[PDB]
């Protein structure tokens, strides 16, 4: 037996995993929100340049539409979905680790009981504690059955990961720099 | 007369419906900048956080100094929001609102004055009714068209007096539509589109380089 050790390792990974997925997270869902907001600015703005009367203020509104999807477009949300899933996939590995050992403590139980009714065997009450012992040798050999099937399952069923996000923090981090740089700059006043 | 009013109600009506959609444009670049700041000190408090409870020094830093960065970014949105703009833009939400009700004033007033020229109407018909009376029948019946007469007067003399406040207030209330109309908001709003259009133009050809 390893499983004590392989269920400490899962557990740990699972706490480690679930920390980086609350940065991804965040990460992701400022990404997804500004190229939404934009995409309707653009889209409201198109609209109401379009429905404008005053050809200055037409042109100036469609203009602007035109620069807020050239200046939108200027891999890790692969990395972020391959995240969300792994972290799914260990908790059902410690689902299986639960049920494992609640499954090996009732064969446990039943063994126990199984040999204090061996124990009780050592005339119609003879006859009574015979029908025991075949009761619980029945219940017993099911409860390993149970436990062996458990077992295989869990058989069957994080600091590379981090260095990518890492990566990803640091470019992201340099080009936001730049831009409060040039908005420091070049502001309009 | 009453001829600088129905034409006044003409340049309102007018004014009001090209405010409108003036304040649909400002209010759609208000908006934008509002929620830009908003997400921003949003995002940067919940990366300080993060970094603030990561155990790993590199990814801890990362986030940390990039809460720093989108800090500074919030607060040139708050610099340019803080802009002759978003001042105009209170002006405008304002001002729309006052024409509103100049227009409903104005709504008083025509409803007043009908209460009034009907009322008039009636005690017109009144005074046929006593010179029909008068020669032709007898006393009895030509003594209740004589307090009739006297009843629809006192009607017919209030109603002109009611008309005549509303007029007044009308009057007060296209004083007030002036001042806040010789303010010339489409020219502001294309001069701050103009630079604004400018410089998202110029961080596009900076940004290639």
């Amino acid at each position: 037996i390893w499983f004590e050790e392989k269920l400490q390792e899962v557990e740990c990974e699972e706490q480690r995993l679930r920390k980086l997925h609350a940065v991804v997270e965040t990460l992701v869902n400022h990404r997804k929100e500004l190229a939404l907001n934009t995409a309707q600015f653009a889209k409201s703005l198109a609209m109401l340049g379009s429905s404008e009367d005053n050809t200055a203020l037409s042109r100036a509104l469609s203009q602007l539409a035109e620069v807020e999807e050239k200046i939108e477009q200027l891999d890790f949300f692969l990395l972020a979905e391959l995240l969300s899933d792994y972290i799914r996939l260990l908790a059902i590995v410690r689902a299986a680790f639960d049920q494992r050992m609640k499954t090996w403590q009732r064969w446990q139980d039943a063994q126990a009981t199984l040999q204090k009714k061996r124990e009780a065997e050592a005339p119609d009450k003879l006859q009574q504690a015979k029908d025991e012992i075949l009761e619980w040798e029945s219940r017993v050999t099911q409860y390993e059955r149970d436990f062996e099937r458990i077992s295989t399952v869990v058989r069957k069923e994080s600091k590379d990961f981090k260095n990518h996000v890492i990566k990803y923090l640091e470019t992201l981090l340099y080009s936001q720099q730049q831009l409060a740089k040039y908005w420091e700059a070049f502001l309009p006043e």
